[PDB]
C-alpha cells in the first residue's frame, strides 16, 4: 500500500495527527494493534477510571443523601457503554474523512516501509513519506514483582477486580495512584497508600498537597512518606509488602501504579537507525520531530507531560509541522489536573516556584465552604487560589481544588493567555458570570486578592 | 484449524463429497482458490455453455416460428443472460454450506505432509489446515499447448470465449470433443461460419455410426464446415483474423479460434511430490475401485469420464469410503449438449456386432412424434438395442431435443436385473400423452415387428 502520512496506535496524539493530515489533503493510513480504535484513552485508562470515579461518586452522593454496600463488577459494568459509544464515534470520525486502518502490531523496516502484523498471522505492508510515531506507553513492570498473581494488579488488570476487597495497598503516589486510591477510598476500603517522597505530588502546590492529603487521610487513605519497596509476597488470601525501612503490610490485594514505560519493544527501532531511552522514550524536537526527518514521535511516547488532552495536542501540532501549514504550536504549558475526589487542576507557576524567583505576588483565595453552587451540590470541601502580581495585577499561577476543578480553571487559563494589559485580575471585576455558579469564585476570589493590596 | 475431511475443490465433486462426509456426522471443510464456490461446473464451464445453448435455442425458434415474426444480436446480449443463473447457483450452494456448518477457506491449496496443507490466498496468506481425511477435487483446465499464442485477442479456449465482446463472421473450432461439438452447434445456431477441424475421421467415435452420422448431417446444414482427420501445424494470429495452416496443406482464415483439444489435470500447484503422489502426462491421479490414492488417507475424485455428474457421484462414493455407500462410478450415460442434443447408454451396435450378440433394433423417429411436432423440433430420432431371445435392453441411443431426459428411462429399465430387464415393459406400463417418452412404446413396438 501507498500513503502520504501513515500514524502508528489510534489513541488522542495518533487520532489527532490523523484528522490533521487528512484535514490537508493528503491520503492517509492508521494502524493500531488493538482490536479497536481508542487505545489507553478509552480502553483501559481514562474512559474505564473516569467512570469508575463517577460511579463512586454517585454512590457516595446517594448513600449521604436524605433522601436515602455496592459490588465492584456493578459499578464497572457503567464504563461499557461509554468506550462503545466512544469507540463508535471515533470510528464514525476515521470512516467519514476515509482514513484505512490496520488492526495489527506495527514494526519497522526501513524508513519508508513497514509490517503490520496480525494474531492471524496477517502480514502487510504500508509505505509512506511521512510517518507518526504514538505508541504510547504500558505500566511499568519491576521483574521482582509477580504480576502473574491472581492478587497483585497493575493500572491495567485492575480492573479484572471480581470482587470489593477488604483492604488495599497502592504504590506510588503519582496521577494514577492518586485516583485509584480516591476512588478505591470512596468505595469503602481502607487504602495504604505508599509513597516514595515526603509530599504527595510534589510538583503541585503546598497548600492543594496539604488538602488533599488531609482529605485522603480522612477518607481512610493511611498515607505513608518515605517509603521504597524490598520485597513483595502473593498468598491465598492477601498480599503482605515488605518495605526497606522494615514495616510489613497485608492487605487482601495489590495495585501498582508507579510510572509507565514507553511502547518501543516491539516497534523495532534499531531498524530505522533510533534509539530509546530506558523509559522507552523518544527524543524531539519542538517541530515533534526526531532525527530521522520523515520521522515524528508526538504525544505520550515522548514521555512529559504525558496527559491524553496534551498528548491529543502534540500530534495535531506534529501534524501540522509534517504539512507545514502554520497550525504547528509546541505544547509546553499543559494545565495539570488530577481527577480524585474531589478534583484539582493547576495552571502556570506555583508558590513556590513563585517565591524562590521573588516575584511580588499576592494571593486571592475562594473557599467552597460558603458558596451558595458547592452547598446546593453538596459540596462543602474544596478552595480556589489566585496568584497575582500585585503592581502589574497580572495573573501568574492559578490553583484550585474541589467541586468542578478542571472545568473552573479553563477560565483562569483564558485570562493567563492573554498578552500585556489584558491578562489582568481586574478582568474579574468587570465581567458578569453567572449565579449560582462555581464560577463565582473567582470573582470572590478576585476581591480576596483586591483586598490584599492597599 | 483440526476437521476430519477436507476438501480442495468446491465443484461438484468436492461438494458433493463435503456433503456425504458432513452427513455422516464428521466435522468437515472446503478450500478452492476461486472467489465464489461452485467450481469449474457453475463459473466456466457446465453452467455459461447450458445458458448459452439455452439461449441460442430460444432466438432460433423466435426466428423460424412465424408466429412471432411481426433480428441479430450481439454475443454479449445473449450471454448476459447466465449472470443470473450463476448467482442463484452459488448463492445456493453457499446456502447448502452454511446450513451444514461447513468452513470455507478461499485460496489456493498446496500439500506440506501426508496431513496438513497451507491456504494461500491471493494476499500473501498462509493457513495450516490439518485432517485425518483428504478429498482431491482440484478439477482441470484447457490444455494449452507452447506452439499457440493464447495472449492473442482473437485466440481463444473453451474458458476465455466467454470474454469475446462482438460475434465474429467466421469462427474456427479445433478438436471435435464434446465441448467442441456443443460450441460449433452453438456458433453456428448463432449464424456464424464455423469451421470445425477433427484429427480423425469420424466426429465422436466413440458414438454410434448412426448417431454420429446424423449429427454430421446436421452440423452441415447448419454452415457448420467439418474436415475430418486433420492436424494443426502453425497457428497465426493477424490483427483482422487468425489464419491456421494445418499438416494437410491447407490454410483457413477466421475472424476468431477456439482451442477444445484435450483436458489438464490441475495438479502442479498441489505440490503432490510433498506426500509421494505423481502425476500422469495429463495431470490425472492414479485411484482404485474405491477412488483411493497410494497414499492410504488421500483420495481423489472428479477432474475419465470429465462429466459433472459423474464427479459428483465419484465425489460422494469416495465421501463413503473414507466414511464407510461405496458404489464405483462407471457406468455413466454420455450426453453431449448440441442442437439438438445427443445421449446414449449401453452398448453401441458396433461392440454388439464385434461381440457377435444376437440382437435387434427399435426405431421410433421424432419427425412423426407429435410432442415433437408441437415442439416444432422434427429432427430428432429414438434408437433402442435389445436382446432378441430373453428381450434384454443392450443400448439405448437417443439423438434429439430432450434427450437426456428420454434416456433416463431407458436407464432404469436397464439397471434392473435379469428378466426385469425387458423390452416387453415399455409395452406393459401407461405413459404420458402427448409426451416424447412415448416414443419408447412406439420404438419398443417398432422392435417386436421384426421378432419371429
Ligand atoms: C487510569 C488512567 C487514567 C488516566 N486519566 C487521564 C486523564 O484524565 N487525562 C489525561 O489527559 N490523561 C489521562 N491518562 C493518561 C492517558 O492514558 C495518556 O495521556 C494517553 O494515552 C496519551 O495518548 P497516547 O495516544 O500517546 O496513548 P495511547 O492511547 O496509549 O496510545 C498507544 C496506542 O498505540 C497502540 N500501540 C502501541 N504500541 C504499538 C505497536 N507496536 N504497534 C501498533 N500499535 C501500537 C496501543 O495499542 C494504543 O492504541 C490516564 C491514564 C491512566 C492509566
Ligand atoms: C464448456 C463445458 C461444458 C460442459 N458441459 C458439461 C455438461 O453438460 N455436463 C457434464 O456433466 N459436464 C460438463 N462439463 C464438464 C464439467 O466441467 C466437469 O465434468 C466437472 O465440472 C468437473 O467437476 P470437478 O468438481 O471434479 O472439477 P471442477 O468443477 O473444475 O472443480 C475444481 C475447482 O477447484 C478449484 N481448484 C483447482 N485447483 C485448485 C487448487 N490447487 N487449490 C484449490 N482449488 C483449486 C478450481 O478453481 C475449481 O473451482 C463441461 C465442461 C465444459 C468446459
Amino acid at each position: 500500500y501507498n500513503y502520504d502520512v501513515v500514524v502508528i496506535g489510534t489513541g488522542p496524539a495518533g487520532e489527532g495527527a490523523a484528522m490533521n493530515a487528512v484535514k490537508a489533503g493528503r491520503k492517509v493510513a492508521v494502524v493500531d494493534d488493538r482490536p479497536q480504535v481508542g487505545g489507553n484513552c478509552t480502553h483501559l485508562g481514562t474512559i474505564p477510571s473516569k467512570a469508575l470515579r463517577h460511579s463512586v461518586r454517585q454512590i457516595m452522593q446517594y448513600n449521604n443523601n436524605p433522601l436515602f454496600w455496592f459490588s465492584f463488577a456493578d459499578v464497572l459494568k457503567s464504563a461499557e457503554q461509554v468506550i462503545a459509544k466512544q469507540v463508535s464515534s471515533r470510528t464514525g470520525y476515521y470512516a467519514r474523512n476515509r482514513i484505512d486502518t490496520f488492526f495489527g502490531t506495527a514494526s519497522f523496516c526501513d524508513e519508508h516501509t513497514i509490517e503490520v502484523v496480525h494474531l492471524n498471522g496477517m502480514v502487510e505492508t504500508l509505505v509512506a513519506k511521512q510517518f507518526v510515531i504514538a505508541t504510547g506507553s504500558r505500566p511499568y513492570r519491576p521483574a521482582d514483582v509477580d504480576f502473574t498473581h491472581p492478587r497483585i494488579y497493575d493500572s491495567d488488570t485492575i480492573l479484572s477486580l471480581g470482587h470489593t476487597p477488604r483492604r488495599l495497598i497502592i504504590y506510588g503516589a503519582g496521577v494514577i495512584g492518586c485516583e485509584y486510591a480516591s476512588i478505591f477510598s470512596g468505595l469503602g476500603v481502607l487504602v495504604d497508600l505508599i509513597d516514595n517522597r515526603d509530599q504527595l505530588l510534589s510538583f503541585l502546590d503546598d497548600e492543594i498537597s496539604d488538602s488533599l492529603s488531609y482529605h485522603l487521610r480522612n477518607n481512610n487513605v493511611l498515607i505513608r512518606h518515605n517509603e521504597e519497596y524490598e520485597r513483595v509476597e502473593g498468598l491465598d488470601n492477601g498480599v503482605i509488602l515488605h518495605l526497606k525501612s522494615g514495616k510489613k503490610i497485608k492487605a487482601d490485594a495489590f495495585l501498582w501504579s508507579n510510572g509507565r514505560t514507553g511502547n518501543t519493544d516491539k516497534l523495532g527501532l534499531e531498524n530505522i537507525g533510533l534509539k530509546a531511552n530506558g523509559r522507552g522514550q523518544i527524543q524531539v524536537d519542538e517541530h515533534y520531530r526526531t532525527e530521522v526527518s520523515n520521522i515524528y514521535a508526538a504525544g505520550d511516547v515522548i514521555g512529559w507531560p504525558s496527559l491524553a488532552s496534551a498528548a491529543y495536542d502534540q500530534g495535531r501540532s506534529a501534524a501540522g509541522s509534517i504539512t507545514e501549514n502554520d497550525s504547528w504550536r509546541f505544547v509546553d504549558d499543559v494545565p495539570t489536573g488530577i481527577y480524585t475526589i474531589p478534583e484539582i487542576s493547576s495552571v502556570g507557576k506555583t508558590e513556590r516556584e513563585l517565591t524562590q524567583a521573588k516575584v511580588p505576588y499576592e494571593v486571592g483565595k475562594a473557599f467552597f465552604k460558603g458558596m451558595a453552587r458547592a452547598q446546593i451540590a453538596v459540596e462543602k470541601a474544596g478552595m480556589l487560589k489566585i496568584l497575582f502580581h500585585r503592581e502589574t495585577l497580572e495573573i501568574l499561577g492559578v490553583h484550585c481544588f474541589g467541586y468542578q476543578a478542571s472545568e473552573i480553571v479553563h477560565i483562569g487559563q483564558a485570562i493567563m493567555n492573554q498578552k500585556g494589559e489584558a491578562n489582568t485580575l481586574k478582568y474579574f471585576i468587570n465581567t458578569t458570570f453567572n449565579y449560582p455558579t462555581m464560577a463565582e469564585a473567582y470573582r470572590v476570589a478576585a476581591y480576596d486578592g483586591l483586598n490584599r493590596l492597599f
